[PDB]
Parts: C-alpha cells; structure tokens; sequence
C-alpha cells in the first residue's frame, strides 16, 4: 500500500514564494526504477515524449496525481501532461512555457524525488548522480 499524499498550505506558500518546490518520495521508488528499466530498453529524438510509447509515464502522473497537484500549486482548474523528456543530466532541461513542470528523478539516492517549477529549471535546487536519469514532465492548461 501507499499513503494518500496531500499538499499542505505551507507547500503552497513555498511554491508561491520561490516559484518551485522539491518533494522527497513524491512518487514510489518502485514505479520509478521500473519505468527507467523500460526506458533504457525502449532504445531499440528517442528521449522526447516517452509517454507516447510507455504507459508507465501517464500511470505515474495519474496515480501520483501530479496533474492535480500541479494544478493545485498553480491555482489552475485543470492541467494535463502535454510533453516530456527523459534526461540524463540537468543541462538537458530547456525552457518550457507550460503552466508547471515537474522533474522526477528515476534512479539513485534521490529516486522518486520530484521538483515542481515553472519557467527555467532552478539551477541549484536539485541534481542527480552521473549514473542517474530523470524525466521532465510538462503540464499545461
């Protein structure tokens, strides 16, 4: 089982205040590693919109309620996943003008960890070992 997660008003405050927020254990480490395993395989750009080939992406978004959480932080009625990127390093996260992005770490110490943010990726908030990958999720209203 997994507890139901709930945004506290302080998480909202931190995001309103800094324009981003970082959550430990945002998504289950099991779904994460398990998705990364299918991603390393899917390699016969390849890394763009992996959700159009792997059901695991939209299942994490839908089952961890990232979409509703994103909307809640940004005071939107509804957002939806419109794009994604499987990245190996932080410099691959380029500007996107969507309502809210969520970086989700797939492997390593920081696996299952997730960062919500709008605009350009926040340089010194989150990073992952050279052996680790992550996936960036763009949510739009």
């Amino acid at each position: 089982s997994r507890m139901r997660a709930v945004l506290h008003l302080e998480h909202k405050r931190y995001f309103q205040n800094h324009g981003h927020i970082l959550f430990e254990g945002l998504a289950p480490v099991s779904d994460c590693k398990q998705l990364e395993a299918e991603l390393k395989l899917f390699l016969k750009r390849w890394r763009e919109n992996v959700h159009r080939t792997l059901p695991g992406v939209q299942m994490i978004v839908k089952r961890v309620r990232l979409d509703h959480l994103a909307a809640e932080l940004t005071h939107r009625s509804r957002v939806a996943l419109v794009r994604d990127l499987w990245v190996q390093k932080q410099e691959e996260i380029l500007f996107d003008d969507c309502d809210c992005s969520v970086l989700l770490c797939l492997s390593g110490e920081k696996a299952g960890w997730g960062l919500f943010f709008s605009g350009e990726y926040p340089q010194d908030v989150f990073d992952w070992g050279a052996g680790d990958t992550a996936i960036i999720l763009r949510f739009s209203s």
